[PDB]
Parts: C-alpha cells; sequence; structure tokens
C-alpha cells in the first residue's frame, strides 16, 4: 500500500521534473537559433568590412600615383625656377652694361661741343678778316678809277697811267667778286656749325631718356627674380606637404593591412563558434530523444499503481 | 512477483537521466568555448574600430595636404603671370632703347655730315686764299710800276705818285688778312681728324649698345618659354587635385560603412553573449532536475529490494 502509494508520488515527481527539463531544453535549442542569425550578421558583416578593404586599397593607389605626378611636376617646376633666376641676372648683367656703353656716349659726345664752338669761332674770326678785304677792296677800286679818269683827262701820258690804273681797278673788282665768293660758303658753314648745336642737344636728350628707360627694364627683371623666388617657396611648401602625403598614405596602407587580418580571425572564430553550435544541438537531440525513455517509463508506472494498489 | 516492470522501469529511468547529465556537461563546456570565441571577436573587432580611426585621420590630412598643395600651386600660377607682364616690359623698354639708338645713329650721320662741310668748306676757303694772295701780288708790282712812272711825266704825277702808294700799300694790307686767315683755316683743319673719334667711336658705341639689349631680348623671350612650361607643370597638379579629393571621397565612404558593420558586429557579440546566459540558466534548471530524478529513482530501488 504504502510500499505502492509511494511508488506513485515517486514516479509523480520524476514525470513532473523530466517535463521541466523538456521545455528547459526547448528554451536551449531556441536560443542556439537566435545565435546563428547573429552568427550570419557576424559574417554577413565581416564580407562587407572585407569589401570596405578592397575600396581604400584602390584609394591608397591612386592617391600615390597622384602624389606621384605632383612630386614631380614640382621637381620639374623648380628647376625652370632657377633657369628663369639665371636668364634674369644674365639680362641683368648685360642691360647694365648698355648704360656703361651710353655713359660712355655722355664723354665721348661731350667732346663735340668743342668742335661745333671751335668752328664756330671762326666766324667773326674770318667773316671779319673777309670783311677787310671787302673794305680794302672797294678802296682800291675807287682809288684806282680816280687816277684812271683824272690821269685820261691830261691826254698823251695820261693814257699809260690810265691803262695801269684801270687794270688795277679791274683786279680790285675781282677781289670783290672773290670775297663775295667766300661769304656764302662763310655763312653756309655757320648754319653747319649752329644748326650742329641742335644736334648736341638731341643726343644729350635721347642719351639720357634711353638710359634711365633701361634700368626700368632692370627693376623688372628684378621683380621676376622675386616673383620666382616666391615660386620656388611655393614648390618647397608643395614638397613638404607630399611629405605628408606619403607618411599619411602609408600609415592608411598600415591600417589596411591589420583590417585583413582581423577580419580574418573573426572569420576564423565565427567558424569555430558555428561547429561548437552544432555539437550543442548534438547533445540538446540526446536529451530530447531520452525524455521519450522516461515518459514512456513514466507511465509504464501507471497500470502498475492501478493493478497491485 | 510484478516489481519486474518496477525495475525494468526505474532501470531505464536511471540509464536516461544518466545521459540528460552528459548531455548538459557537453552543453555546459561549448557554452564555455563559444563565450572564450565570444570575447575574441570582441577583442579583433575593437582592432577594426582603431584601423578605421587610423584611415579616418590619415584620409583627413591627406585632405589637409591636398588643400595645402591646390593653395600653393594657386599662388604660383599668379607669379608666373605677375613674372610674364614683367617680361612684357622688359622687352617694352628695349623696344625704345633700339628706337633711340637708330635716333642717336643718325643723329651722329649729321656731324660727319658736319664736318664733311667744314673740310669741303675749308678746302674752297684756301681756293680763296690762293686767289686773292695771287690779285694783291699782281696789284703790288702794277702800283710800283705806276709810281716808277707817274712820278715821271711831270707836275702832273702830284696824286698819282700818291694813289699808286697807299694802292701799294692798300695791296700790303691783303697779305696779311690772308696770312691770319691761313692761319686759322689750319686750325679749322686739324679740327676735322681730332673730332674724328666722337664722330664713329658713337656709331661704333651705339653699336654694341644695340648688341647688349638684343642679348636680353632673346635672354627675355627665353624667359617667357620658362615660365611657360612652369604654368604647363603646375596645371598637371591642379588635375592631380582632383583626383585626391575624389580618392578620399572614396575612403571616406568606405571607413563610413566600416563604421557602421563594426558596431553592427559588435551589437551582435552582445545578443549570443546574452543568449548564452539565457542557456547557462537552461543548463542548470537542468542540471537541477537531474539530482530531483535521481533521489526519485535511488528511494525506487530501495523498493526493489524492501519489497
Ligand atoms: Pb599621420
Ligand atoms: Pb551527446
Amino acid at each position: 500500500g504504502s510500499h505502492m502509494k509511494d511508488v506513485q508520488t515517486e514516479t509523480f515527481s520524476v514525470a513532473e521534473s523530466i517535463e521541466e527539463i523538456s521545455k528547459a531544453n526547448e528554451e536551449i535549442t531556441n536560443q542556439l537559433l537566435g545565435i546563428s542569425k547573429e552568427m550570419d550578421n557576424i559574417s554577413t558583416r565581416i564580407e562587407s568590412i572585407s569589401a570596405s578593404v578592397q575600396e581604400t586599397t584602390a584609394g591608397s593607389e591612386e592617391i600615390s600615383s597622384a602624389t606621384k605626378n605632383i612630386a614631380d611636376s614640382a621637381q620639374q617646376a623648380a628647376s625652370f625656377a632657377d633657369q628663369s633666376t639665371q636668364l634674369a641676372k644674365e639680362a641683368g648683367d648685360a642691360l647694365k652694361k648698355v648704360i656703361e656703353v651710353t655713359r660712355m656716349i655722355s664723354n665721348s659726345a661731350k667732346d663735340v661741343e668743342r668742335v661745333v664752338e671751335s668752328f664756330q669761332k671762326g666766324a667773326e674770326e674770318i667773316t671779319s678778316f673777309v670783311e677787310t678785304i671787302n673794305a680794302i677792296a672797294e678802296q682800291t677800286n675807287l682809288l684806282a678809277l680816280n687816277a684812271a679818269i683824272e690821269a685820261a683827262r691830261a691826254g698823251e701820258a695820261g693814257r699809260g697811267f690810265a691803262v695801269v690804273a684801270d687794270e688795277i681797278r679791274k683786279l680790285a673788282e675781282e677781289s670783290q667778286q672773290a670775297s663775295e665768293n667766300v661769304r656764302r660758303v662763310v655763312n653756309e658753314i655757320r648754319s653747319i656749325a649752329e644748326d650742329a648745336g641742335k644736334v648736341s642737344s638731341e643726343i644729350t636728350a635721347r642719351v639720357e631718356e634711353g638710359t634711365k628707360l633701361a634700368d626700368e627694364a632692370d627693376e623688372k627683371l628684378n621683380s621676376i627674380v622675386g616673383a620666382v623666388e616666391r615660386i620656388n617657396e611655393m614648390l618647397q611648401n608643395i614638397a613638404a606637404a607630399i611629405e605628408e602625403q606619403t607618411a599619411a598614405v602609408d600609415e592608411i596602407t598600415t591600417a589596411m593591412t591589420e583590417n585583413a587580418k582581423n577580419a580574418e580571425e573573426i572569420t576564423n572564430s565565427v567558424k569555430e563558434v558555428n561547429a561548437r553550435l552544432q555539437e550543442i544541438s548534438a547533445s540538446t537531440e540526446e536529451v530530447t530523444s531520452r525524455v521519450q525513455t522516461i515518459r514512456e517509463n513514466v507511465q509504464m508506472l501507471k497500470e502498475i499503481v492501478a493493478r497491485y494498489k
């Protein structure tokens, strides 16, 4: 009696307990389903993260190639800056030596007023020397004609006097013709002498206007040098940017190989996780199959209580 | 007698609780491995996040540099402009020196002409020395000839011996003017040879003034070529600047998703770790009920003997 009424109380508790194990094991199989969906999310995301790595490598490759173009285009631009700097120092040295030439044009052209006025001096000098010869001539002429006219008034012997006096008068007026000719040339000499002072004033004016006008290009040449040394200063800043770019691109490629090495280990850990889950599912399967061998046996004790008890 | 089926049933319920316990132990061990493998995904993820920040930072200064280069280049482009403008004038002020030069080259031509009119003006003037002198020496002899006979006639030579005399004397003054002219013409003649240098030392010195200015000419168009290569070279970096900005835009958008996915993974580790904890609990629910059945399978084997 109490021998079977306890065999019942007993099988009541085990039938009651095994049923809790069945749901505790049902709760477990569910959690396993959720874990998998999360393991696949890791997997899928670990695939996109891997794709994120390829895009970037492409960017480091474009950047580098781009920084190489910039490092070379600049390395060559700077070289023309020294060529422009040299053609400047050169064009500078040339132009400053044209002034030296123009300054020699100063003293050398100066020696001209000595010449223009030395000839201009032979004006009243020669003109007065000639004006005197005119006076002498017209006086010999009047003097000569007077003997000739006065001598002729006597007669016989006056013939002889009138002849010589008249030939002297003829020569007297030959000197007057000579003097009126030596005059036109001394007057021409005048203009060609005076109108010449007008050129000494033009060459001196053109010496100064052309000389300082040369030193306008010299400053302009100086300004390109400055302009060019600023350009070089600019290429130099560009070198430094390039250096920063080469360093920054590198640390990026290291950070990117590091991602491939970490995404791989997650993929492998996910792999290990999945296996471990497939083994959890195994043991969970063994509890389900054994919850049968207990329930069957827990109600097989029922018909033994109905009879014996 | 039938405590036959009590034993055959209290035998099976003892042989199964035995496997549940074992299955529950396998479950517990695996659970401990997953947590372990789980906490490792966390570490690698933290490391992936760092790489993302290192890349973003790297990608950022890559941008500062690109802008810095874009600016520096722009400015250099200006300076080259300021340079070409000065190459227009450097050539300009010279297109003025060649014209000032050709003006003075001709003003120098004016002088040989001057000096030529003087040399000719002096050779023509000497024949007048010759002519006047001659005429004066003829007048002299003639006036002497008149005196050597005017005194003769009779008391009629009175005024004729007087005139012949002053004629001779007048003719003696003409010799003087000529000798003084001869003196000055000579001074004038030597002026010509002295003037020679200034005359051609000019076309000579203006000549090489033109040479030096023309060398500065070529040395100057050669810069507009040198500064032309620089613009072309500078033009090659502007084009590289568009790639870099594009390259940083491709890199930022990549790193942007990589940040998302890293969070999406961390968030998944969080779910799993919590789900694992629910099963540990379920594992314990089972380990507690394994005991209750053992007691209830032991108290039953007591019946097997008792009865
Ligand atoms: Pb850095
Ligand atoms: Pb198992």
